């Protein structure tokens, strides 16, 4: 029974060994080769291993059921019941049987053709036949599509129809103007090594409409993925590309032909959209004639995703920024319906999942407005935005009362000596300011005294009442908001930083579109959705309907009001309640620090839209207030 132990030692080392991939290791445990031993030399075993394992892909055998008894003086009977992954699916219940060989002081195995499936003769060989999946669409809440296969117009050239020397160069120019193609790089394409004289050389995609073809230029159709939105919605979407090796290595079920999500939702929902590999994997007889089935099903195309963004919304948001850093997220704030998803500057997805330059891709790589950002999902200090949720928090806990007048006198404010050289800055010297006056001035120092006056205690049990620390239920990578590092400001100048949206805050435009829907749901806050068909989720009594019935008359004047921060919205004669911001952020990369701007606006008439938008380092005289017109107008008009 000692040596039972050790013939269930050799068995596991051997599926190990198959398990881990090393075929040569497997192969070194068999007995020599024989009739009564193994079946065929250490070297045949591997090739068949190899050969046979390697064209179904498998990956990841486990066995289970194990059981080994002697069956004669040296012969030791063992089975087990085994487990794999291929190209069309899982293994399962799989029946391995077979016998070992104890001789001198080791136990090997008498290797059979049925070690690599139970049901392998002499030379049976393996087949695998696959019908690769269509890919499923991504759709916004109208049908209209947002990721679909089209059918595009490739341009190629080939080099033998192009001249002689002469000639050559003429076509060459010629089919350079004619497509808005460096003339260097066309003969850099025909001139790479796998070239050959009579080939067809793709160069580019041609959007819609092909002009007269020069000699030697050719079009030929050709499908593939296909993004109409374009950079437009490049960060939310996302690409595909060729699917390598290695992804097949990580996972079978991939087509070794196909095209996987590089980024984005593509990425994200790479799963539902690659659907399942159909075909059958069986052995056959020597001969060729099929002996059994192993897998068989037929092909199950991808599903297609419908989301809440509207598509001319996006457009519009994306065109908005004019190619400047920002983003723009529009909801529904009722339902948390996400419309619209914009982040500037963006990248060509369709030139990024048919044929990208490696110096295209290190520009958009080495471009220090990172057009790859997802700014929608990146945490920013909110600015002065953030004053309408502390205003709440104050107006709920009793601290400020809205009639009451702080007297603020120029410019600069501290609350006593020790802070040293800080104060708390205002751009408007108004010096009789109750909270109305704040919210349209967006006043800092009124902001800052009633947030101190409070104390951190009472702050921080309004603040909790949000989604600080949560994980939206979002395909959408991000992080969770956070009111400060720790959960503790433990300094009155943090305190009151973080009372004008200033401190250590972090709110993506997401999250911050989901903590202000609360002013259009009477305090309740409404949890953003982007899959269309996800029931509406929220969260109950996170502020007073006192503070919204008065805060939101406020906003109002944010914009009616002469001297409103907001004013030029006016212009839109729509029912508009707003808030701006301009945060200061120190970034060590030139002169002094740089600047955002936000800007919140919803329409508290109906509550049938909220935006929040947001200029990431600034120029100068530049807001986002500035570009929100023809979005609000859009949101306006088609969202009540
Ligand atoms: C809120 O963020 C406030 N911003 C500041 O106090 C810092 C700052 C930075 C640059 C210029 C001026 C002030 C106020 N909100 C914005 C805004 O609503 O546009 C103001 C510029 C009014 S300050």
């Amino acid at each position: 029974t000692q040596a039972v132990e050790a013939g269930e030692k050799t068995v596991e080392q051997f599926v190990q060994a198959l398990n881990k991939g090393d075929y040569n290791k497997a192969a070194e445990m068999t007995s020599k080769k024989a009739a009564n031993k193994s079946a065929l030399s250490e070297k045949e075993i591997l090739d068949k291993y190899q050969n046979i394992y390697g064209a179904a892909d498998v990956k990841g055998l486990q066995i289970s059921n194990l059981k080994v008894d002697k069956k004669d003086d040296s012969t030791y009977s063992f089975s087990y019941k085994a487990k794999m992954n291929t190209s069309l699916g899982e293994l399962k219940d799989l029946s391995y049987k077979g016998t070992l060989d104890r001789n001198d002081g080791q136990t090997t195995i008498n290797w059979q053709p049925n070690l690599v499936f139970p049901e392998m003769e002499g030379n049976d060989k393996v087949s695998l036949t696959t019908q690769e999946a269509a890919r499923g669409n991504i759709i916004d809440r109208n049908g209209e599509p947002l990721a679909t296969t089209g059918k595009l117009k490739q341009l190629g050239v080939v080099p033998s129809k192009l001249g002689d020397g002469g000639e050559k160069t003429a076509n060459i120019k010629a089919i350079a103007s004619s497509f808005d193609l460096t003339e260097d790089a066309i003969n850099q394409a025909i001139s790479q090594s796998w070239v050959q004289p009579d080939y067809f050389v793709p160069l580019k995609i041609i959007d819609g409409a092909t002009p007269e073809l020069p000699a030697g230029a050719t079009i030929q159709e050709v499908d593939g993925r296909y993004y109409p939105l374009g950079e437009a919605a490049a960060q939310l979407i996302g690409y595909v590309g060729d699917i390598t090796a290695e992804d097949i290595d990580k996972n079978p079920e991939l087509s070794s032909n196909g095209k996987i999500g590089r980024s984005g939702l593509e990425m994200a929902f790479d799963k539902d959209l690659r659907g399942t590999t159909g075909g059958k994997l069986s052995i056959t007889d020597a001969d060729g004639v099929e002996k059994k089935v192993l897998i068989e099903h037929e092909v199950q195309n991808g599903k297609d995703i419908k989301l809440t963004i509207d598509a001319k919304a996006q457009k519009t948001a994306f065109d908005s920024l004019g190619g400047k850093a920002g983003s723009t997220v529009a909801t529904t704030p009722k339902t948390g319906d996400l419309l619209a998803l914009a982040s500037s500057p963006s990248y060509d997805p369709n030139k990024m999942t048919n044929g990208i330059s490696q110096e295209d891709y290190k520009a958009y790589e080495e471009n220090p407005e990172q057009p790859f950002i997802s700014r929608f999902a990146t945490g920013y200090a909110p600015g002065s935005t953030f004053k309408m949720i502390t205003a709440a928090i104050g107006l709920d806990n009793g601290t400020i009362d809205p009639n009451e007048v702080l007297t603020i006198n120029g410019l600069k404010w501290q609350k006593d000596s020790s802070w040293g050289s800080y104060q708390v800055t205002r751009v408007s010297d108004v010096s009789q300011v109750d909270l109305k006056t704040a919210l349209i001035y967006s006043d800092n120092i009124y902001t800052a005294q009633e947030t101190l006056k409070m104390g951190e205690k009472k702050f921080r049990t309004g603040l909790d009442k949000f989604i600080f620390g949560e994980d939206l239920d979002l395909p959408i990578s991000m992080n969770p908001a956070q009111i400060s590092n720790e959960d503790s400001f433990n300094s009155d100048i943090l305190l009151a930083d973080t009372g004008y949206g200033q401190g250590e805050l972090l709110i993506n435009p997401i999250q911050q579109a989901a903590m202000y829907s609360v002013f259009a749901n009477n305090g309740t806050l409404v949890y953003p959705k982007l899959i269309a068909d996800k029931e509406t989720k929220d969260k109950k009594n996170v502020i007073g309907e006192t503070a919204v019935q008065t805060i939101v008359p406020d906003l109002r004047e944010v914009v009616q009001d002469v001297n409103g921060t907001a004013h030029s919205l006016s212009a839109l004669g729509i029912p508009l309640a707003a808030k701006t911001g301009t945060a200061e952020i120190k970034e060590k990369q030139d002169v002094k620090g740089k600047e955002n701007s936000f800007l919140f606006a919803f329409n508290p008439d109906n509550q049938g839209y909220m935006m929040v938008s947001m200029l990431e380092n600034k120029e100068d005289d530049d807001s986002a207030t500035k570009r929100a017109s023809e979005l609000l107008q859009y949101l306006n008009q088609n969202y009540q």
